[PDB]
C-alpha cells in the first residue's frame, strides 16, 4: 500500500461522545464497543485524541512526536516506541451560560502524546493544541506538531492538526491532515 | 510620606468575597459599598486584581505596567496614563460534586492591566499571572511584571505580585510586594 494524503475536517464539539476514525477508509465509522473493536485508528471529542491501545482499546496503537512542525520534514518513520493510551480526566457533559456552567467528567482513555498531559481541570500541554499569550487575552494556539500514529492493525499514519474549531469559530470542530500507511 | 516597602500575602481562595486592602495602613479593610469607599486601595479574589477606579470605585485609582521584571529597575514613576477599572468575568461560586462541579459568574470590575485581559473562558493574559504551556500540563506561571498603581486618594505603589499559592498549593493565597508612596 502506498502512502496516501487526505486532509480532514471532523466535528466533535459534543461532549457526551467520541467521533471514531478509521486511517485505511478515510472515514469516520460507527463504534458501539470501542475497547474491543478494531476497525478504528483514532478518536476524537472536543481537543481530546485517543488511539486503539492501552486503556482506549485492545489494538496497536500508539504514538510519537517526531520532533517536527512541518509534516514535509517528518520524513524517517520510528519503528519502535509508540506511547500507549492512559486514563485521565474526559468532560463528558457541559452546560454553560453567561452566568455559569455546570460540566461533569468521567475518567477514560487517552492519548498524552496527541492531546497534551493534563491537569487537574483536564487542560492540557504538549500535543495538539496549546494555551497561548498576547495582549489581547489567552487562545490556543496550533503547536502544529507532527505525529507518527500507529493505527489498530500498526501501519503508521503521518498526522498533524491543524484547526479546533471552523470557520464560524464553533469550537471542537477538528481538521487534520494525515499521510497513511508510512515506513 | 517617605516609600515604605511591605512584602504582604492574603488568602483570596474564597470564590464569593474580594479581600480589600489599604496602602497605607498595610493591611486589609472591611468594605461592604467597595463603589463608594474610599478606604481601600487594591483587592484580590482568586487571581482577579481590582482597583478603586472606573468600573470598581469612584476613587483615583489605575494601574500601568512599567515594562519591568524587577522592583529594583522600576525607578521612574509615570504621572499620567493610569488605566482604570473595566467590567469582566468573575467566578463568585465553585461547587464540586462527585463527578463534576458548578460555576457561578458575574460581570464585574476588575484591572485589565494587573490581572490580564480575559478570553471568552475567562483566563487572563498580560497580567501578574498567566496559564501557560508545560511539559507536566499547563500551569500558572508568574509573570514578574511590575506595576504602578494609584491608590483610591491617587498616591503610587510600586507593586510586584510573586505567589499565587500557599506552602500546601491552596490556590488564590497571593504574596506580593509594594513600595509606597513613590513619585
Amino acid at each position: 500500500p502506498e502512502a496516501v494524503t487526505k486532509t480532514v475536517t471532523i466535528d466533535a464539539s459534543k461532549y457526551e461522545t467520541w467521533q471514531y476514525f478509521s486511517f485505511s477508509k478515510g472515514e469516520v465509522v460507527n463504534v458501539t464497543d470501542y475497547k474491543n473493536d478494531l476497525n478504528w485508528d483514532m478518536a476524537l471529542h472536543r481537543y481530546d485524541v485517543r488511539l486503539n491501545c492501552g486503556e482506549s482499546g485492545k489494538g496497536k496503537g500508539g504514538a510519537v512526536f517526531s520532533g517536527k512542525t512541518e509534516m514535509d520534514q517528518a520524513t524517517t518513520v520510528p519503528t519502535d516506541g509508540y506511547t500507549v493510551d492512559v486514563l485521565g480526566r474526559i468532560t463528558v457533559k457541559y452546560e454553560m451560560g453567561p452566568d455559569g456552567h455546570q460540566m461533569e467528567y468521567e475518567e477514560q482513555g487517552f492519548s498524552e502524546v496527541i492531546t497534551g498531559k493534563k491537569n487537574a481541570q483536564g487542560f492540557a500541554s504538549g500535543g495538539w493544541l496549546e494555551f497561548s499569550h498576547g495582549p489581547a487575552g489567552p487562545t490556543y494556539k496550533l503547536s502544529k506538531r507532527v505525529f507518527f500514529v500507529r493505527g489498530a492493525d500498526g501501519n503508521i499514519a503521518k498526522v498533524q492538526f491543524t484547526d479546533y474549531q471552523d470557520a464560524e469559530l464553533k469550537k471542537g470542530v477538528i481538521t487534520f491532515t494525515y499521510t497513511y500507511p508510512v515506513k
